[PDB]
């Protein structure tokens, strides 16, 4: 017999279920391919050994496990028809490997945002939908999801691969019996100008994965996540959302957070200077606004608290993601903290209290600036803070702290039996020479003046006049490198900010779906007629009529 | 940015300031403007208690304002 | 003369063990001059920590460019 | 520093260099550990009969064109 | 400090019978865009005195390409 001849595979666990029609279809020979589909090779063969999966600390090549697979993300098209629509055993085009995968999938995964590469996975992954609704009519591949719960479109939009999510998302497919797979239709045209509808099924809202919540929400790994916002209908339709509404909602919170620090400033501007809290509430108008700001700010305390257990909980960062993105929440859960801590310190009967609001205060004020989101020119400018802050300042911070550090030291060992003679007075006497207040003579109470002058000069020529001048020429290349990084990410935060306000929503509206409900095409493979909730952009074009 | 930054400070500084001369949203204010001038005190006064507080709010305006923001507009006129 | 256009942390460790042997010889010759050596080794000592920004590509790149800042801009400028 | 970021990179890929060139030269143990790469069989054919090895770099690369 | 001459040499691969032991750069194997190279360091990590990195790592400063030289790509993939 053959059967078992021809479809003989490796039994070991790292080449495991390779066989002949793998090795055919690896080697590019079209004649090898049909000689075994001839004779019985089996064409749902799952290659699943170690080497066919994905194993970053290994050498390997994952493809989906299936030879459609491997033809598909092999740049095979003559291969892949003959696979699919041959006479002896036609290759079963929804099928899934041991990760859930379709060939779909499977060209998603091979992406890598190359142009070479993105050109030629894009084309296979057209041709196989042509296909698919040639021999499978009813059949809908693009929703069909793997182990993971992902689409093809919700796995490219998770994992970064920015180029085929762009060709996905505006895909236009002119021929009959194939115009349903488009996602772009084109609605009128009329002289140069033309209304094209986006689908926006699956990126407004869907179950589970919705483009936007995928992107938007990403875990920080991402290669692409601050681009991928900038495919066409993505970048419009968040202009819309915010457009029409939740930019008034976002000025609301905005003016309470206002008022919420207006009064916190308020109560603790007038805190008692008596000892010992908690003080007796005095029978006079003033006081008892005081003690009602104080409940007030306790109560906006204990809010932000519970947002950031609830961003915790909700979200669950890995410990690392925790730390190097979400500051904006880390700000407010401190800050409510130090409120917190202040309550306890306040109702223990001790003065630190005072230590811990004022601190609360403080963070207060300059979370403000979280709400320059939402305004274009201020948002880009917040951005570059935090980017000035996490890369500059810091590796400055260091080197500067290190040199104050030292000099200090040295300093205060010249020092003997003095006013200063301490580590944390010449620390500080060092330091007001990078605020333009340096001495230069501050103390005698040493011998080998000369020492001293050496060391002072020393430390002024590396820190003053090196070290900040050279900050201010790094800052200075950083801006000019940031400006479209910029723009990306402050229109994440915005889009993070949009979907924040529409899942809370506070009032179960329904308006928040926007683009409304068109017939597409209204021939669907069957004959029922295709509602689709697009999108309508106008464009114009003075070639091409 | 600055305004948000200077406003928020003194507000906590004379907070913290407790029957002193200075004592005041108006006289802190000015007090840690001159930061921005390089004429800052940076111990200025001492009607307070935990002066560890104190100036680690000094050193943490000081920060922000002084030696991220100036830097950071020189650098944005560069750009400009 | 490359004794002195290379190799600057060779150097710059070298003379910070030679302040500090100074001190110990003058220490022992009963001069209180060896806190001026002292302190000197001391100071060097601390930046000679910026050595160790190898190893760390970010820190690494910067300390290159101070040390090309000062061999050329501030030296222009200090002339 | 808008004129010296690739030769900063590069300057301190070679300080890098000569760090661990001096740590495998001292290395204060005798350990041939240090000695990387594995030594596998290039092509078995030498000019005469002998097969060579060579002690060989490993580089997995990844090229969509050219199949 | 020949930087040219030193990159044509340390990824040489000659195709053809009776020379491909000349080469220094082989293909080991190859499944599909995936590919995995083999790179010869005989006298790049270890020999009897003159290792190619330390040939270039202790050059006298005067050599002209001394910082680009270890951006030839075995050179920089073995060092880290
Ligand atoms: C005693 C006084 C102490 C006050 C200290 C703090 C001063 C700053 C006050 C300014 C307040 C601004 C703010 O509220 O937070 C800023 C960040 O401020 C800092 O960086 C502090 C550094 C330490 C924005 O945080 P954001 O949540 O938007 O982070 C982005 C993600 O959202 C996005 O998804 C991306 O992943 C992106 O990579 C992330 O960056
Ligand atoms: C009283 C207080 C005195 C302290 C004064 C000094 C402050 C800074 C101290 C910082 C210490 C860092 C360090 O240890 O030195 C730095 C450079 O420091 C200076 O510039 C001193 C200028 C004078 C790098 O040293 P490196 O040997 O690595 O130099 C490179 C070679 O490796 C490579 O082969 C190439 O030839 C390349 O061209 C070389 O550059
Ligand atoms: C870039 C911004 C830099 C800010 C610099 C500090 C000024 C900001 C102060 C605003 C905060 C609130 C001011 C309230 C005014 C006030 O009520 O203070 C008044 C003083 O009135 C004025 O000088 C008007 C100031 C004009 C404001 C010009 C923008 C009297 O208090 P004194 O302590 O001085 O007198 C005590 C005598 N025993
Ligand atoms: C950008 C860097 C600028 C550096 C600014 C100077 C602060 C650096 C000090 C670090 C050196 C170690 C200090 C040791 C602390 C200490 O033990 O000194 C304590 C004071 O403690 C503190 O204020 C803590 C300061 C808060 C820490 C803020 C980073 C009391 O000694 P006094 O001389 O004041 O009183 C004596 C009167 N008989």
């Amino acid at each position: 017999s053959l059967k078992q001849f021809v479809n003989a595979s490796y039994t070991d666990s790292y080449y495991k279920g390779q066989t002949a029609l793998h090795i055919a279809i690896e080697r590019r020979n079209m004649t090898l391919v049909t000689l075994l589909v001839e004779n019985g090779a089996d064409v749902q063969a799952a290659a699943n050994g170690d080497f066919f999966k994905k194993t970053k600390g290994r050498p390997g090549f994952y493809f989906g496990e299936l030879p459609l697979s491997l033809a598909a993300c092999t740049n095979q098209l003559a291969i892949v028809k003959f696979l699919l629509q041959n006479s002896w055993q036609p290759a079963d085009i929804s099928a899934r490997d041991s990760v859930g995968n379709t060939v779909l999938h499977a060209l998603v995964e091979v992406a890598d945002n190359t142009v070479d590469n993105t050109k030629f996975v894009t084309s296979m992954y057209n041709e196989i939908l042509i296909l698919g609704a040639k021999l499978h009519p009813t059949l809908k591949l693009e929703e069909i999801t793997n182990r993971k719960g992902l689409t093809p479109l919700a796995l490219a939009a998770s994992s970064g691969k920015i180029g085929v999510l762009a060709y996905i998302l505006q895909r236009e497919i002119h021929e009959p019996e194939c115009r349903h797979l488009s996602r772009k239709f084109t609605e009128w045209a009329y002289g140069p100008v033309h209304s094209s509808l986006y689908d926006l099924s699956c990126i407004d809202t869907c179950e589970k994965n919705s483009v936007l919540e995928v992107i938007a929400y990403s875990s920080s790994e991402t290669p692409n996540r601050h681009d991928m916002l900038l495919v066409e209908p993505l970048n419009r339709l968040l202009q819309d959302k915010w457009d029409r509404f939740v930019k008034r909602i976002f000025y609301f919170n905005f003016f309470v957070y206002c008022l919420y620090m207006i009064i916190f400033t308020a109560a603790a501007y007038y805190r008692p200077v008596e000892g010992l809290p908690p003080y007796k509430l005095k029978n006079t108008v003033g006081d008892y606004f005081r003690v009602t700001g104080e409940i007030l700010s306790v109560s906006g305390g204990v809010y932000f608290f519970f947002r950031g257990i609830q961003y915790f909980l909700q979200r669950r960062p890995s410990l690392k993601s925790l730390f190097v993105d979400s500051y904006s929440e880390i700000l407010f859960f401190v800050q409510s903290l130090f409120m917190l801590v202040s309550v306890v310190l306040y109702f223990s009967q001790r003065k630190e209290y005072v230590a811990s609001m004022v601190f609360s205060l403080a963070m207060g004020w300059t979370n403000m600036l979280y709400y320059t989101r939402g305004f274009q020119q201020m948002g880009i400018y917040a951005v570059m803070i935090e980017k000035m802050i996490l890369r500059d300042l810091c590796r400055f911070m260091f080197v500067y702290l290190v040199f104050l550090f030292g000099f200090s030291t040295a300093v205060v060992t010249l020092i003997e039996d003095g006013k200063y003679n301490s580590l944390y007075s010449t620390c500080l006497e060092l330091f007001k020479f990078t605020i333009g207040m340096g001495d230069l003579e501050f103390t005698e109470n040493y011998d080998f003046k000369a020492v001293f002058i050496i060391l002072l000069l020393a430390y002024v020529i590396l820190t003053y006049i090196l070290l900040l001048n050279m900050l201010i020429a790094l800052m200075g290349e950083t801006v000019n490198k940031i400006a479209q990084e910029s723009k990306n990410i402050w229109k994440l935060q915005r889009a993070i900010t949009i979907l924040d306000t529409e899942k809370s929503f506070l009032k179960c509206m329904r308006k928040a779906f926007r683009s409304g409900k068109l017939l597409q095409v209204g021939f669907t493979p069957d004959g029922k007629d295709d509602y689709r909730w697009c999108f309508r952009v106008d464009e114009v074009n003075w070639t091409t009529w």
